[PDB]
DNA sequence: GGCTACAGGACTC
DNA sequence: AGGAGTCCTGTAGCC
């Protein structure tokens, strides 16, 4: 297999760049503005001359505005980003019928069938690059590999507007040198359960005993590291089918009075059930942020679709069960649906 | 022992 | 200290 991966680079802040090109050079901040008070929430994303200051994404607008009170500050346009996001992954369709979107600015393609060797891919990549930079006027880093991880960590390693390709030989490199915290899906709470047992890097899950690594990290995450390791990971590229939509919002003040949570509850259901479209779901779940930022939610499948109605019912009774059984405030409070008809 | 549904955890961002 | 979505795991109810 030959896998060849797009990532739009600092999406969200370049398409604000695009609507209005007098932002470039600046740097630029798109924020999610949770509407407690004046700058409350926080950084979606930042471009590059934001982040060389420090302000990145999670970080909150407040903590962004010390370091840099001249940036522009943008709220997040969702809807705008996701017809620019769905354009460009049509032009990507040209290039390849297996593709596997992957989130809003990053897509698969498996270009086996398409190409033969990695430098005949590499001129693929800047095919692909070109095409997007002329039709969207948006840059976006390739990363060619034997597989997805690989491909993922290609891009990762040439990000912004970059070109490589991981061959055979620096895969079977990079299995002993790469910290194993930079492969996808090693996060900061699983990176630390590796060194707090003698992994550094992927090489060294061949020589831990696997019940033991098992025990730590779990059987799907170490079957997959293992796999990798050993360069017998090969997970197909495959169509992406969405599996849940939802919408969460923050309340103005914490509560866990029923009667002033409701009205936040209810616009996010009426939000979710704009954004389900022509999808009916069989199962609904409401989910509370507490005060402590800890999540808490309640769900119920049901035998059939759920209609608005039903939904603006069951979540009351779900959030009810939520205030019943956890005594802690709530902070937001929003539905998910999922289980969707076929 | 092994299957299905839930509620939480971890991760991608 | 925002918002969205996925996969995985421990537990309980049931063959
Ligand atoms: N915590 C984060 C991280 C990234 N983002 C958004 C969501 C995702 O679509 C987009 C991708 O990130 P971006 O292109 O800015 O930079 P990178 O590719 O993530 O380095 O940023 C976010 O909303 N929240
Ligand atoms: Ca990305
Ligand atoms: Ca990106």
């Amino acid at each position: 297999m030959i896998v060849l991966f797009v990532d739009f680079d600092y999406f969200y802040a370049q398409v604000e760049e695009v609507l209005n090109p007098s932002l470039k050079g600046k740097p630029v901040v798109v924020c999610v503005f949770s509407g407690r008070f004046e700058d409350s929430g926080a950084v979606a994303t930042a471009n590059y001359e934001a982040r060389k200051f420090g302000v990145k994404a999670g970080i909150p607008i407040v903590e962004a505005k010390k370091i840099l009170p001249n940036a522009v500050y943008l709220p997040m346009r969702k809807e705008v980003y996701q017809q620019v996001s769905s354009r460009i992954m049509n032009l990507l369709r040209e290039y390849s019928e297996k593709i596997e979107i992957a989130s809003i600015d990053e897509a698969y393609l498996d270009i086996s069938d398409k190409v033969r060797d990695y430098r005949e891919a590499y001129n693929l990549g800047l095919e692909i690059k070109n095409k997007i930079l002329e039709k969207e006027k948006i840059t976006v880093t390739v990363g060619i590999s034997k597989n997805k991880v690989f491909a993922k960590i290609a891009a990762d390693m040439a990000k912004p507007n970059g070109i490589k390709v991981i061959d055979d030989e620096e895969v079977k490199r990079l299995i002993r040198e790469l910290d194993i915290a930079d492969v996808p899906g090693i996060g900061n709470i699983t990176a630390e359960k590796l060194k707090k047992l003698g992994i550094n890097k992927l090489v060294d899950t061949l020589s831990i005993e696997f019940d033991k690594l098992k025990g730590m990290i779990g059987e799907a995450k170490a079957k997959y590291l293992i796999s990798l390791a050993r360069d017998e990971y090969n997970e197909p590229i495959r169509t992406r089918v969405r599996k849940s939509i939802g919408r969460i919002v923050t309340m103005k003040r914490n509560s866990r009075n029923l009667e002033e949570i409701k009205p936040y509850l209810f616009r996010a259901i009426e939000e979710s059930y704009y954004k389900l479209d022509k999808r009916i779901p069989k199962a609904i779940h409401v989910v509370a942020v507490t005060e402590d930022l800890d999540i808490v939610s309640r769900g119920r499948t049901f035998p059939h679709g759920i209609s608005k109605e039903t939904a603006y019912s069951e979540s009351v009774k779900l959030l009810q069960k939520i205030l019943e059984e956890d005594e802690r405030k709530i902070r937001r409070i929003g539905v998910r649906f999922s289980k969707f008809i076929e």
